[PDB]
């Protein structure tokens, strides 16, 4: 819509109040002009249609419980936005600024969020499973990563390569996660998953075997389910990021920890530039040793340090 750029005030999922960019036009919407073409939330007023109708708000105001899914996916999604423009350059998931739009409301106890190749649906969760999905940013980057890989390496969803793609969505969304700086971990989802159990989340990164999943090569799932357990074999690249970023000792292999900005540069240079469709296990540690030498020199520590992480998994 046409109108004058404003700022309101709101409370999110989790109760915590933030401001967002609106635009007023007889009523205050949900659109945040300030980045690219434009950030969008739409109300799915408990249906299925696509996106619905552009919130609209009386008074700019969003302290409501049904406002709430709305403003952490209109705000996280322009932390998002500012991540990817700020770190890595890159002006929106299509790095030409195209809109981010995000529907709200999605169904009814739907627990699950997604992209899905041209906007954001968000779900209200079960209440038990799940509360409104957008509450969690690492959730809400997660997705907004697939539109990264989509409009890049364009890896499938399937196998290995699924796995990657999750991996990419769980680094980068834990790395958004970081750069907004409040509650950060290097697990996914602890903000809105099974709110009546504290401490857990639908997966850890520093520890996968936590919860199940694989963090080594030789425990990866070989089924069926999951489109092969991307969801499952993700855990074992999410070890290895995690060890890059922060080092430790894994299964004996010693890895130096390089930090969490420069796991960043080396993983979003080698989605961006090496990784194709359908890039396995070991050739994405050959994109990662590749964009580090790139960016550091193939005698640097930041080199030898994937190359130790990725050791440690069983990735060779
Ligand atoms: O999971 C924890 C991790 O987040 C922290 O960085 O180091 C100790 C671990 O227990
Ligand atoms: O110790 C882990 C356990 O907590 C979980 O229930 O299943 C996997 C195991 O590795
Ligand atoms: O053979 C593998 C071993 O090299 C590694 O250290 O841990 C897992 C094993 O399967
Ligand atoms: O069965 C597949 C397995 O062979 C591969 O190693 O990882 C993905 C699985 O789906
Ligand atoms: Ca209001
Ligand atoms: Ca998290
Ligand atoms: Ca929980
Ligand atoms: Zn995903
Ligand atoms: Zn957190
Ligand atoms: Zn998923």
């Amino acid at each position: 819509i046409t109108g004058t750029s404003t700022v309101g005030v709101g409370r999110g999922v989790l109760g915590d109040q933030k401001n967002i960019n609106t635009t007023y036009s007889t009523y205050y919407y949900l659109q945040d002009n300030t980045r690219g073409n434009g950030i969008f939330t739409y109300d799915a007023k408990y249906r299925t249609t696509l996106p619905g109708s552009l919130w609209a708000d009386a008074d700019n105001q969003f302290f409501a419980s049904y406002d709430a899914p709305a403003v952490d996916a209109h705000y996280y999604a322009g932390v998002t936005y500012d991540y990817y423009k700020n770190v890595h350059n890159r002006l929106s998931y299509d790095g030409n600024n195209a809109a981010i739009r995000s529907s709200v409301h999605y169904s009814q106890g739907y627990n699950n969020a997604f992209w899905n190749g041209s906007q954001m649906v968000y779900g209200d969760g079960d209440g038990q499973t799940f509360i409104p999905l957008s509450g969690g940013i690492d959730v809400v980057a997660h997705e907004l990563t697939h539109a990264v890989t989509d409009y890049t390496a364009g890896l499938i969803y399937q196998n290995e390569s699924g796995a990657i793609n999750e991996a990419i969505s769980d680094i980068f969304g834990t790395l958004v996660e970081f750069y907004a700086n409040k509650n950060p971990d290097w697990e996914i989802g602890e903000d809105v998953y099974t709110p009546g159990i504290s401490g857990d989340s639908l997966r850890s990164m520093s520890d996968p075997a936590k919860y199940g999943d694989p963090d080594h090569y030789s425990k990866r799932y070989t089924g069926t389910q999951d489109n092969g357990g991307v969801h499952i074999n993700s855990g074992i690249i999410n070890k290895a990021a995690y060890l890059i970023s922060q080092g430790g000792t894994h299964y004996g292999v010693s890895v130096v920890g390089i930090g969490r900005d420069k796991l960043g540069k080396i993983f979003y240079r080698a989605l961006t530039q090496y990784l194709t469709p359908t890039s396995n296990f070991s050739q994405l540690r050959a994109a990662a040793v590749q964009s580090a030498t790139d960016l550091y020199g193939s005698t640097s520590q930041e080199v030898a340090s994937v190359k130790q992480a990725f050791d440690a998994v069983g990735v060779k």
